[PDB]
Order: structure tokens, then sequence, then C-alpha cells
């Protein structure tokens, strides 16, 4: 089997991407944030505290003939940005782009934090990291990809995020028409539950590539690119008027600036992030100061190859017995 679904930016900055997911019988279609940095599939629902729902489409398990309550099960998650959610647990039939998993754990939110309530476009998350991070208790549950794996033509999914445009998540096959040149594969460590890999270095604009190991995670659920302070300083030093602002919360630059590209290494291959991808717009409405898309990971505890980096590539998440990551230009 295979599946193929279009993923769409939620706003004009590509702050996140949503992908339609069919849950239950008859299908209830919710738009979920596919997140390769977490491992819970959770949804706004008929059980979510009413005052914490603001425009989202909700899953109503009592209207699904295939929903089953996982007796006594609970879940509770906190994300790197400080957001959180919690609730109880159902299993139900879940389909993504034609690919169906029966008995998928669907985590129903009873409570969500303000940042989720305030985002009317995101009806929940679909986690695609390793199932060892799943937060269901007393028994951890498997991700959609883990459940689907044995049925897939090949044990892979791919992320092909668009810049200010729709993209694609594919399951079970590599679309050889979706990238230029070849895919370079690189080792993954699953020790922390993430798609964790080591980049071979970086370049700023037309600068000579610096060979240096940068351990980080491929995380479709994080907007920006977070890298060591040394690397990030070297980047913004090439932008006139750029500075790190403690009040804004990161590097900012004059909106009139021409941003250099940023290159990261994948083995001996190179992925080039165009300068425009690094522009996340006015720091507030009407401001002539803009927020940068490359920020320091200092304080996070890990480097994160988020959407800013991933949308510059066709990315293979290879869930073979020994997982790997593949990157191609496109």
């Amino acid at each position: 089997s295979t599946g193929s679904a279009t993923t769409t930016p939620i706003d004009s900055l590509d702050d996140a991407y949503i992908t339609p997911v069919q849950i239950g019988t008859p299908a209830q279609t919710l738009n979920l944030d596919f997140d390769t940095g977490s491992s819970d599939l959770w949804v706004f629902s008929s059980e979510t505290t009413a005052s914490e729902v603001d425009g989202q489409t909700i899953y109503t398990p009592s209207k699904s003939t295939t929903a089953k309550l996982l007796s006594g099960a609970t879940w509770s998650i906190s994300y790197g940005d400080g957001s959180s959610s919690s609730g109880d647990v159902y299993t139900d039939t879940v389909s993504v782009g034609g690919l169906t998993v029966t008995g998928q754990a669907v985590e129903s939110a009873k409570k969500v934090s303000s940042s989720f309530t305030e985002d009317s476009t995101i009806d929940g998350l679909l986690g695609l990291a390793f199932s060892t991070l799943n937060t269901v208790s007393p028994t951890q549950q498997k991700t959609f990809f883990d459940n689907a794996k044995a049925s897939l033509d090949s044990p892979v999914f791919t992320a092909d995020l668009g810049y200010h445009a729709p993209g694609t998540y594919n399951f079970g096959f590599i679309d050889t028409t979706a990238y230029t040149g070849s895919i370079t594969y690189t080792a993954v460590s699953t020790k922390q539950g993430f798609w964790e890999w080591t980049s071979t270095g970086y370049a700023v604009g037309s600068g000579t590539f610096k060979s240096t190991s940068i351990d980080g995670i491929a995380d479709t659920g994080t907007t920006l690119l977070y890298l060591p302070a040394t690397v990030v300083s070297a980047y913004w030093a090439q932008v006139s008027g750029a500075k790190s602002s403690s009040s804004v919360g990161g590097y900012v630059f004059p909106c009139s600036a021409t941003l250099p590209s940023f290159t990261f290494g994948v083995g001996s291959a190179r992925i080039v992030i165009p300068g425009d991808y690094i522009d996340f717009g006015p720091i507030s409405t009407g401001s002539s100061s803009c927020f940068g898309g490359i920020q320091s990971s200092a304080g996070i505890g890990i480097n994160i190859f988020g959407d800013v980096a991933l949308k510059a590539a066709f990315v293979v998440f290879n869930g073979a017995t020994t997982p790997t990551l593949g990157f191609a230009s496109k």
C-alpha cells in the first residue's frame, strides 16, 4: 500500500503546515499538523473543554462506529515551545491520502494550552517521530507510520514541504519526479526518539563551506532552523543591520535587507536554503524590522532542522530496520 496527501501552509509565513486526515466511520476529516518531532496523534474533540475550542474542527468519537475507548488510558504532552495538551484515548480507523490504518490510537484532548486554542487552523497533531516518545499511559501507543509500516510497499515516508505553497507527504514510496539530482542518505540515531542525524557543515551565502559536525533533528513540527550560536552569528553577520534582540526573542533584521542563502551539508551533498526562506516578516504589524528564520539553539538543548531547512529539500524518512534520512535538492 501507499498514501499521498497534500500539505498546506496555515498562513502566509509558512508558520506550520496542515494535512487532511480521515478519522472514524463515516470519515471525519480533520486538518492535522504532521510532526516528525513528536509521536502522539491527538485531536480537538467533543471532549475538549468548550472554552478552549475556538474555530477548530472536532472529532466526535460517539459518531464513529469504529471508535473504541482505550479503557483507563490517558495522555499528556508538552512541546518545546511550551505548549501542551492532554486527554483520554480512543482507537479508530485513520486514513491519510488513501492509506488506511485500523486501530490507530487517536488521543482525544480534554485540555489544550492557549497557543492551540488560538490557532483555528490546526485541529490536532499527527506525530511521526519514533513511538518510544508516545505519551499514552499506562501502555504507550504506536504512531500512524509505525502501524502502517508492514503494509507499505517500502517502509518510508517523505516530506516535500512548499515555500509559500502546498507540498506533499507520501507514505510507502519515493516519487522520483519530486526532486533534482540524487538523494543522499545519512545515518540516524533513535536513542532520543527523534530523527536525529549529523549534518556535515554549513555555508553562508556564497561563502566557502565549513566542514563541521552538527547533530540535530529533522522536525517538520518546528517552524524555524535552530543551530549553534556560532553558526547563527556567522549567518547574521552577513546581513546589514541584523542584530540579536532579547526583547523580540531572536535575530531581527531590516525588512529591506537582501538575505544570503544558507547551505547545510548532508554527507558530501549540500542543501541550499534560499535567502527568502529565512524572512519571517515584520516583528509586529507595520514594523520595518523583520524576524529571522535562522535562530540560535542555545537553551533548547538540541539543534532543530525545522521547516525553514526541510522545505528546501525532498526528505526521506526511512523507517527500515536501521532507519536513515535522505535529502535531495528540488
